[PDB]
């Protein structure tokens, strides 16, 4: 980890000289991240310069639709680790020193990235329903490190049998200080919250 | 899923182990958590009776690269060479989160905490304490010279944990280190 604070550190300091505000977000493979930078870039792409890294392997319609934007985009490698760390962006973070907003797609985990700094200025955790009510009290450690939780998915509740106000409840506790959005891309629920959010850190 | 193939891995591992009568330990805790000393001394005390093996992740040592923590191809490639041990001692990483997910295809999980970890440690961390098949609160001759509630420990391991085995140990005086091997014996 001392190596990794280090690089933190640079990460950091380099985003800092860049002005560029940069997100770790992190989640369950599933749990909708790839979707949710989409629309990000959909939305407020065109007032807003935007860069991708994508740390979840992602499939070629996913590249094709992200990269579309003339969004810069590119899959982060990560070998065998469960996990982003410092290192792995260190190199990369030049090539989106333009970028106002950098989105930092974690890998699908809920327990190895609690520990690991990537010199970001927000955590985000998603969550969908469908992956049981029982999931945010589950895993603490990396809810507690969330500037912001997203349930998602919520429409489904219902269908799944999922309690999304136990989910909201279990985050709250765990996290006092994270805003919680429910949300559903689908139906749109959530998704002004969220950007009005990323206009507030950008502004 | 992600972790498909640290589960073929993990199978395989758990079969070589048993067609060599080989049983395996994760033994997991932090930094400090005194994995490396309650081997040592594992050695020293039954270390004649039956032959044992030893990988550390903080006998051989494991290097895990760029890991944090072990997982089951590490052990795939060295477990050759323990096929006639009747115990492996798996050291794993000193990190009380990573090691969580992965199987490395052992028969009993072990996490050991320091009381100089705080007495919170158990509640912070429930997703490994809650994979342990034997927890061990070592040190606790200091917990009170570093005001560390170890009753509290245990609630908080019991809680978490019912059908664990729970130690209290301390090498400094020999406290705990007794039922440890009352443990592995069986
Ligand atoms: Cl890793």
């Amino acid at each position: 980890l001392a190596e990794n604070k280090r690089l933190a550190e640079k990460n950091r300091e380099a985003l800092r000289e860049s002005g560029t505000v940069a997100v770790n977000i992190m989640g369950a493979i599933g749990s909708g991240k790839t979707l949710l930078i989409e629309r990000t870039i959909e939305r407020i792409g065109n007032e807003v310069k935007i860069g991708a890294m994508l740390g979840d392997v992602v499939s070629k319609a996913d590249y094709e639709r992200v990269r579309r934007f003339g969004i810069k985009a590119e899959a982060i490698s990560t070998g065998k680790e469960c996990h982003l760390d410092a290192h792995m962006i260190y190199h990369r973070l030049k090539k989106f020193s333009d970028c106002d907003l950098l989105l930092i797609e974690n890998v699908g985990n809920l327990i190895c990235p609690v520990d690991f700094d990537l010199g970001e200025n927000y955590r985000v955790v998603m969550v969908s329903v469908t992956e049981g009510d029982d999931v945010v009290e589950k895993h603490p450690e990396i809810f507690r490190v969330a500037d912001l939780i997203v349930i998602n998915k919520v429409a489904l509740a219902e269908a799944v049998g999922a309690d999304v106000e136990k989910m909201k409840a279990d985050a709250k506790l765990i996290n006092p200080r994270a805003k919680i959005i429910e949300m559903d891309l689908k139906t749109g629920k959530g998704f002004e919250e969220w950007i009005d959010f990323l206009r507030g850190i950008l502004n």
